[PDB]
């Protein structure tokens, strides 16, 4: 097992097309077929009401982390408000716009292949434990300082274990959204 | 002291902002919150003549690993040819612009923080045998095989080690690069 460590005031910022914001990539899978990545995490920056773009094939998670949320439009809609914190899952062919009530906006985004990538997510906070077998488990924080593994995340820092081919045990302490993915067949 | 060995065909690619290339991640320290990483090991493909990115505070050295070799220029100063396999130091804040003139390059990039990390550097062939209390050394292959501490390392692949806390006594053999770091505490 192989922990890394994403540093947020590492991330890049790369504009939109179309200026309505901007996504810092956080770590992705190694993922270069013409078939693309196999998942990514990226944090977006969204500065404008506008649409998302479409990306068939990948399912989407996404949660909002700064700001106080935005309202969504998926396909045939009811609204849907997305508050802090709260992930929001759709599938990447949907059509899909936000608009930004309160200002912009700051989304934790999760994308991945359901045909490549077993996936897991959740948000915890406080004192947590799981064991897991995943092949890759990511720890974001939204916090000054996430404890696990023996490292400590501050504000949007990301850790990452790679190659897991056992049961990892792992302490969590503070607010993060814990990824897990592991590689199908 | 713990071993990871990265397997080049898992090096995630990142794509630069003004699109002139792309950067596979090899590994970086795990850093801090505040400062990001301390030191980076990556392979650049340049694609296009250009500008690099500063990095303020941070010392670079630089190897042609595929590619006949390009021609930088430091700031304003006289061109520097860089052949294949000649690495190339320069600071992080110096204003650094390429020319290809055989067509794309791939670099072996090492940057550390000199505030942080004790750095070594220094391609090597054939048998080579060092004492070390370097607390990370890495092995970056740029043959076939490279044989060190029981792993073989493919083309591109890179040996980690961590925590070293003695005198590690290393054997190595076939063409790679050799760095140590550890931290200034
Ligand atoms: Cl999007
Ligand atoms: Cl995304
Ligand atoms: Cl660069
Ligand atoms: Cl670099
Ligand atoms: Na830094």
């Amino acid at each position: 097992s192989a922990i890394s460590v994403w540093r947020a005031v590492d991330y890049v910022r790369m504009p939109w097309k179309n200026g309505g914001g901007s996504t810092e990539e956080i770590t992705r899978d190694a993922g270069t077929g013409l078939e693309g990545f196999g998942w990514r995490l990226s944090i977006a920056d969204i500065g404008e009401s506008g649409g998302f773009s479409s990306f068939a094939g990948y399912q989407r998670v996404i949660t909002v982390i700064q700001g106080a949320g935005m309202v969504l439009t998926v396909d045939g809609e009811e609204q849907r408000g997305l508050l802090p914190l709260q992930p929001f899952a759709f599938r990447g062919d949907s059509q899909v716009s936000c608009r930004l009530i309160t200002g912009p906006i700051r989304d934790f985004n999760l994308i991945y292949s359901p045909e490549r990538y077993h996936a897991r997510l959740q948000w915890v906070d406080g004192v947590q434990r799981f064991f897991s077998t995943a092949q890759t488990v990511l720890v974001f924080s939204v916090a000054d300082e996430v404890k696990v593994l023996g490292e400590k995340l501050g504000h949007h820092d990301c850790l990452q274990v790679d190659g897991n081919a056992g049961l990892l045990d792992i302490s969590v302490t503070g607010r993060c959204c814990l990824i897990e993915l592991t590689q199908r067949g």
